[PDB]
């Protein structure tokens, strides 16, 4: 016998039992007599509009595919929940969080980044770690990646980046003139740069990876006080990469590789945990941080702020359809319930914007209404109509505008969104020269020993030598200003591979 | 104090009851503090993106349209049932008839058939009567229309036609010249033509007006023997029109007119009914008629065809929310249930193929999944995936290809179409010239008496006038072939028009 | 020979006389043979799948109709230039007002709110006058109202306004008890409300309404210096508007009377124009200022703030195709070239984000690309690429990423914003008590003369006679807070229309 | 310096050279000041709605994805021209033959089948080969292969094929159970599946393979005497094909493979060419003929029906952007000016659909108006109108009703349709037993070598090695059916992998 993989339609025949096979149907419900052999006028003459039977299935059948996520495109999901371990409520308010044994159901995506639909797992890019969790209050997106800090810090540079990285207008190839040319004239990406040609680079599958919601975040108790956050939910089966070699081996034995590591997990039954910390900064340790406390592009020393436990993700339930309730999914970063909000964190405030902006074009307007984004542990209600291919509803023949006299929907001020006062002139504030460098210093020769330190060094330079060579020196350059073997090493490995 | 429709608000508040309203959310189910109030920096500073309730809402809103139906796109919808006060199975095997008695949930809607979703009821036009049928081997989308003919034999003239009769290109008003010059080049129009300009042009409400399938059908019995039949559905609110000055002033008064009937005589428990009939024809007689049997101008006497009594279609159900209900009813002329074949009717060849198609772009790929549209009758098994916004499971882990050996999905040899036998090279038959009098002949004159003649030719007299003198002589030329008089006699009202 | 609208394809045959007619093709191109008879097998038999004139042709008919804008949806559209005609450079360093003789070509719609597309011209309603400039550094769209203010003051109770004035989310119907239950709620109404139902909310044709910004922009000079303002642009062919008599008649006698006259006069050289002037306010001013300055439901009165001459607006040209140049026509109010931009007004700032919105809908994702919507006159240079129904050369391969090295479009800090200071906390600040009545008494009592005041309460009576009593209480004591005869001489009305 | 596709960019900012940059805009056309910083209020401040040059710039990238071609997605595109070099003026009357050395702007992708947009280019799937001819009589697309036959003779199938290729319905991955098993129950696919296994499975570039029309077709002469044929263009660089472990290789190390080796080539001068060919038969012929001459699983023996000669496709021009001329190309074989005609195929008449169809999806409505999918050697010219993204004029003013008296688009006689006498009942003819093995017999054997034949065995297994027993037997049935050793080598195989 196989794996629970393959034995798929296996394993499913077999639970039909002897019940009979249902009646293969038009989308319309009529039953097809003959769906193999198209009505014609003789048996050598054309077509008739008038099968039907065939036209109703060409017609849905060449409109499978849509648009694929603009970024994160390839990507495994599964569903499982939330169970409370800690008592935080005097940090936050939330639902969630509630009492001891709270235990809330996720969903949750994993995914590359750069690379498209067709792409395999198993290669350098950071991965999208989503939970979706299900509140009373309603739905919280953690859209989150494999770190806490990514390669730009403001919004704007984000379109140029994803472009950056992948393929080229004209050619459609990879394209690492682009690539550097980028990274180069934005050293910010330092940083989150060293993190990714680092051994983390590939996990081996989606489950000895880290997670963490990158941004900094801000918590409210219901005593209306609030504080700064940052969310880290490390894994219990253990941190795992895999080597250039074998990423680039599996890349083609089995491009789906850490793809089906998630439903065999799971189906043979050893289910993926992740434990959530989070650190937490005062306002008045936010002023006081050497650095921007906003900023995507730094950390909190766990010296300074250490982790605390919160709760324990478990994924146990595979997906059965995987176009409906993976590729379906949607998460918002802007879904957030009472006692948790946005950070003015600049590449926060963006992905406020962008998510429900493209997910109402990939998925369409009520992109909420498909069951698995819906927010079920909740109810849904206020002064929103109509849309194209309304579901539901439409919440009924209920008064439609706020204020009303008659019942509708009221506000409920337990919800007002945390108050803060802010002051200083709305301008373009440049946040370009944020110090690029120091934290990433002591990245390269504090956080990772010799071996991993020169498997970097290597790692970056069999890249970097594809670039226009004036890109590498502007390149070494920054990495020298980290610290100078780091571009000593590089380089050197650079002219090695420079011929 | 006033009547039930304008009422809809107080009694829906009513039946709320003391029920404390639901506390007002997002999309994403989040409560919401006070939606009222943007956040803004200052009490008249600038607005934040980082207000996703302003942006959640607004962001509905802007998509709250979707394109109105292409013709037909005012109107009233309602539900209800339909009755077997008869055994018609000798002819039909449809379950839909299955046995006296039995009752088969029903969904139907009146339209216009020109103005735009803000035109006015009242005015002279066709009139859209759509019958679907919920039952249990799929459905069955009867588009039925007040009158047994319409004005083209062949679809090719369909765009055509309406175009002809909605806005110029440039102007973007109803042009005489556009509607005149094509009535006056296509003569097989004279038929419904006529039958348009006379009383019944003008419907007072819906209720008060007949039903018809035009196009010849097929009906297939437990032997598989199948005839062409007509599908006819009389009002029991009997006949009931409305004159050019009572119709014209309700255009204004209250344009909706129709709508509010329809709602109000039901939601007085007065519902509105229809007997429903068919005329049989047999393919040896279909053979001997004297015209074309599927010629959409033409009709199958009652004399030569009696009308057999089938069964009873009652209105006694208001739509709860307009927008989800009805404005997205999608009625499929293909949706026919094993018992009920379509016709070689050239007409109605080409609605095979167009609903589907528009449905498919005006709702969206997978709208057969609208709980409105969705066969909740039967149970809906095949090959067919995805497609943007797929609601339920998506056949879960079903398999996706046929044949296949997992106990998927399986034929019905039972509802195999009937298999008929044409002859004849296949090219393009021009139908311009089969008869386009007769039948006009005999409404002018054995139909109507003097005074609605009368009225007749002054009803068009009236529109014709404003088209070109050359066209006026083209229109009154084919008038006068279906009778000399006929023609002479709105002359006459011409050069008077001419003042 | 009638008027130039009725004759439009008279002038056209006309207008390509010698030249003979082209060939019919496909959409492909294919030359059609017979477009009159579709391919049937055999003189009366089925339809042939293999026909593609048709469903080419038939295909395409069913995708025709797009969504209606939002709001606003029955309008006119023509197309025109403007012409500076004093130096208020010292105001504004925008491209457009550059110079005496300056000409801007512009695209302009009139429109009206609550009706949809079949909807009548001559209603009480206010009217949309969008203009578009395609100034020398982008489109400069400035969407003006035939009213300088508005009903609410804050974007979030919008969408709910305008439900209240659609139709009913049951019975479809327009609800008088919606519409009032909204307005005696909020009372900041009162003002744009009295105009409304003032003889100005029904003008004749769009010739004899002025167009206004409404809204306080913030203009911007060569030294950065700023300066509020309000846009204005009185008829020059004086106000006019139709009797409540007129209109009625009207509404049903020619639903599209508006465009018709405006389509008349220019194709008769009958051009109308606009002058345009602007009040000025410095930062200075809109402090001490007795009201918010931001208030869209406030006007500077013109003694204390003067109006300043800047040139003309003139139409001489109507749309050839009206779908294509007067329909996918989009206006966005976020689309002001360097020394033109907004204020903090609320109500503005939200439409900064819903109409570019919005039309990522209707139009879709690249209708800035559609060629009435084109910056034509500007030359687009950025790094935005790809999505649906892309023309033009996606600039090509032209670099994507910013900042590159290699020449593409770069930063023009010369037309770097503005920066003002704004300080406080950032919250909701409740803004529904900013005075709902001075201005609106100021009207009631020094704007009108009895003869006035005596249709406005008949007008507003004559609605509002409908909404549930409890209703209409809570409205005349309203009306009573702007001057007690103004509540009383319509409750008596009322109570009159009560029996 | 390396190859051109590396030097993209480097000859971009070289040639574009001697000229200013362009000034970075909005999507209309305002100049940017600063497009690398957010606006907010103050340093560390919440991002404003203000800023819309993030918004704009923000909400076009959230949307740049389309969804990709149902099957084909991966692919590299070129455009080129086809010179005549032979008279077939008497098979054909088509324009695009008129003359000897007549040339005809075309366009081409190479697609491989079953992958993803981001799969990878060599691997054993078939290859889509595809020319757009744009003839004087609109654009003849010519929707080849690399391969003379395919799986199915029978639409209905396709979408059940093609799943079967595709990946699981619910893990997602790509499924042999599933692949083999449609085969196994399906024995058409023999030959085509032999042919796939072949050495042809993996072709060395896409200039090292062959095309062919496929299907067959029909001819018509200036006297309208019509012959089926086959179409052929062979390569001239000559047939290349990749290894096994090869393939596997540049699978990883560059699964562009296709894409660079294509672009370089033209890129340097080493344009790549095809000669077309063509099969004739004539109806006596094609009555004559032994198994049904339109079989798609079914080719004409060179033997028996030769290879005719007629022109040369030499492509020479890479496009400059790729988004724009590759991924939005749009082929439909529906498309065929005179002289060119489907037949009968059972497959090829599904086509006709499903090719323009499935584009009103992906593309959407008008997008034969996306410029390289224009007919732009012709001239469109109908009564065809609006649809979403209505570029062009939508055909101006022009009378929009046929017939007309208004001069507009006339027919022509000329480009009827040849009338075949199609006799015999209307119904579903199977199909399943036509042979599917005789043909098949006749490559394993004589058209293949002893060696060849081997790597085909050893192929068919290495991959059936993972279908339930009770399926790998199914199928040893099958390939026995054809030869017995070719089921044998196999079995033998099969049995070894079973470890
Ligand atoms: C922030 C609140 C606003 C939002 C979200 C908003 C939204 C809309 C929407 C959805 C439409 C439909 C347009 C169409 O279908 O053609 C519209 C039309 C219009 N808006 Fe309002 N708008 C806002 C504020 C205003 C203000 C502040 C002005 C003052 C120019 C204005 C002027 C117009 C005009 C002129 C039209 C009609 C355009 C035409 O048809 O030519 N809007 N708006």
């Amino acid at each position: 016998n196989r794996d629970p993989a393959s034995d798929q339609m296996k394993h499913w025949k077999e639970q039909r039992a002897a019940q009979k096979p249902d009646v293969l149907t038009t989308g319309g419900g009529n039953p097809v007599g003959d769906k193999l052999n198209s009505l014609t006028v003789g048996p050598r003459g054309p077509l008739l509009v008038q099968d039907v039977v065939f036209t109703d299935e060409m017609a849905h059948f060449d409109r499978e595919r849509i648009p694929e996520r603009v970024v994160h495109a390839k990507g495994a999901g599964a569903f499982g929940y939330f169970e409370v371990t800690h008592d935080i409520t005097r940090y936050s308010k939330a639902k969630v969080f509630e009492h001891i044994g709270k235990r809330t159901p996720i969903a949750v995506r994993f995914s590359t980044v750069a690379g498209e639909s067709g792409s395999a797992d198993t290669v350098r890019d950071p991965r999208g770690f989503a939970v979706k969790f299900y509140t009373e209050d309603g739905n919280w997106d953690l859209v989150g990646n494999n770190t806490p800090i990514f390669f730009i810090r403001d919004a704007l540079l984000f379109p140029s980046f994803i472009h950056s990285q992948k393929r080229n207008p004209q050619t459609h190839l990879k394209d690492p003139d682009m690539v550097w040319d980028f990274w180069s004239l934005r050293p910010e990406s330092l940083h989150q740069v060293s993190f990714l040609f680092s051994d983390r680079g590939i996990p081996d599958g989606h489950r000895h990876m880290d997670g963490y919601g990158s941004h900094t975040f801000k918590l409210v108790n219901a005593d209306g006080e609030a504080v700064y956050c940052k969310f880290h939910y490390k894994t219990d089966q253990g941190i795992k990469n895999l080597s250039v070699e074998d990423a680039a081996r599996l890349a083609h034995e089995d491009p789906d590789y850490g793809l089906r590591d998630l439903f065999n997990a799971i189906a043979t039954g050893n289910y993926p945990s992740w434990t959530l910390y989070i650190q937490v900064m005062t306002f008045s340790e936010a002023e006081i941080f050497p650095f921007n406390p906003f900023d995507l592009t730094k950390v909190w020393p766990h010296g300074d702020y250490p982790l605390i436990p919160v709760g324990k993700l478990v994924l146990n339930r595979n997906p059965v359809n995987y176009f409906a309730e993976v590729e379906q999914l949607a998460f918002d970063p802007s879904n957030m319930p009472p006692g948790i909000e946005p950070s003015p964190d600049k590449m926060l405030q963006g992905r406020l914007f962008a998510y429900p902006d493209t997910h109402r074009h990939r998925l369409g307007p009520n992109y909420l209404q498909i069951p698995v984004n819906c927010p079920y542990r909740a109810r849904v209600a206020n002064y929103q109509r109509d849309g194209p291919m309304c579901m539901m509803d439409n919440q009924g023949g209920a008064p439609n505008y706020y204020p009303n006299s008659f019942s509708a929907p009221e506000h409920q001020p337990s919800a007002l969104e945390h108050r803060t006062h802010f002051s200083g002139d709305v301008q373009r504030f440049n946040s370009a020269n944020d110090d690029n460098v120091t934290q990433v210093r002591t990245f390269y020769l504090k956080v990772l020993n010799e071996e991993q330190r020169k498997r970097l060094c290597e790692n970056i330079a069999g890249h970097l030598k594809d670039a226009q060579l004036f890109i590498q020196k502007k390149a070494v350059k920054n990495f020298s200003d980290v610290h100078p073997e780091y571009g000593s090493r590089i380089q050197a490995l650079l002219d090695k591979y420079n011929e």
